[PDB]
C-alpha cells in the first residue's frame, strides 16, 4: 500500500496472509473454512495465516492453517486477468473471533465514488521497494468505469473496476495481490493488477466481487 497508513493491530480481522514459506500475497475470510483471493497469486503448498498484524513477529493471535484445497475461477485467464478470483479451503476450521472474522460477501455491486478500504502488506514506495511488515491500509474510493477504461485502453472487462486516486500517490501495490477491497462492509474488490503503484492516471485494478458471488457460494456448497 502507498500513501496509506498503519491499521492498527487486527483492526482489519477478515485479512489474510498467504504464506508459502514467506509472504506472498492476500486473501480474505469469507468464513470459517473459506478464503478469497486472486486467481494470479495461485501456487500449491498454501499456509494461511489469520489474526496477523506484523507478519514477522508472533504477536499471540495468530492462526496458521494450511490450505487442503485451491479453486481457480472456471473461466480465468492469466494473460489477461480477467476473472482474477481463487477459492482456498482450509484443512481445520479457523476460530472466529474478534481479531480472526469473516467479511460479508456482497448482495449488489457497489457504485463509483463508493469509499473503500483496501489494505496490505505490500510496498509503499511508489519508486523503489519498502516492505513495511505491519498491516497498512487506504481509504480509496471507486472510479467511474470511464474514467478506469481509459486508463487501460483495451484491458477492461466487466469483471473490473478501479479504485483510487487519477492524480496518483495513493494505490495498492506490490505483495498487496489478492486481499480486500471492502466498501459500505462488503467484499466488492480483490487486489489484481495495475500500472506501476500510485502513478498519475494509472489507478488499481480490482477483481468485481459482485460478478461472483453465486460461483462463490455454489462452490463452497459444493466443496
Ligand atoms: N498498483 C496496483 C498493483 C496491483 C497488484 C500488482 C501485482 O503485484 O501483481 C502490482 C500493481
Ligand atoms: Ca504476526
Amino acid at each position: 500500500i502507498v500513501g496509506g497508513y498503519t491499521c492498527g493491530a487486527n483492526t482489519v480481522p477478515y485479512q489474510v496472509s498467504l504464506n508459502s514459506g514467506y509472504h506472498f500475497c492476500g486473501g480474505s475470510l469469507i468464513n470459517s473454512q473459506w478464503v478469497v483471493s486472486a486467481a494470479h497469486c495461485y501456487k500449491s503448498g498454501i499456509q494461511v495465516r489469520l489474526g496477523e498484524d506484523n507478519i514477522n513477529v508472533v504477536e499471540g493471535n495468530e492462526q496458521f492453517i494450511s490450505a487442503s484445497k485451491s479453486i481457480v475461477h472456471p473461466s480465468y485467464n492469466s494473460n489477461t486477468l480477467n476473472n482474477d478470483i481463487m477459492l482456498i479451503k482450509l484443512k481445520s476450521a479457523a476460530s472466529l473471533n474478534s481479531r480472526v472474522a469473516s467479511i460479508s460477501l456482497p448482495t449488489s455491486c457497489a457504485s463509483a465514488g463508493t469509499q473503500c478500504l483496501i489494505s496490505g502488506w505490500g510496498n509503499t514506495k511508489s519508486s523503489g521497494t519498502s516492505y513495511p511488515d505491519v498491516l497498512k491500509c487506504l481509504k480509496a474510493p471507486i472510479l467511474s468505469d470511464s474514467s478506469c477504461k481509459s486508463a487501460y485502453p483495451g484491458q477492461i472487462t466487466s469483471n473490473m473496476f478501479c479504485a483510487g486516486y487519477l492524480e496518483g500517490g495513493k494505490d495498492s501495490c506490490q505483495g498487496d495481490s489478492g486481499g480486500p477491497v471492502v466498501c459500505s462492509g462488503k467484499l466488492q474488490g480483490i487486489v489484481s493488477w495495475g500500472s506501476g503503484c500510485a502513478q498519475k492516471n494509472k489507478p488499481g485494478v480490482y477483481t468485481k466481487v459482485c460478478n461472483y458471488v453465486s460461483w462463490i457460494k455454489q462452490t463452497i456448497a459444493s466443496n
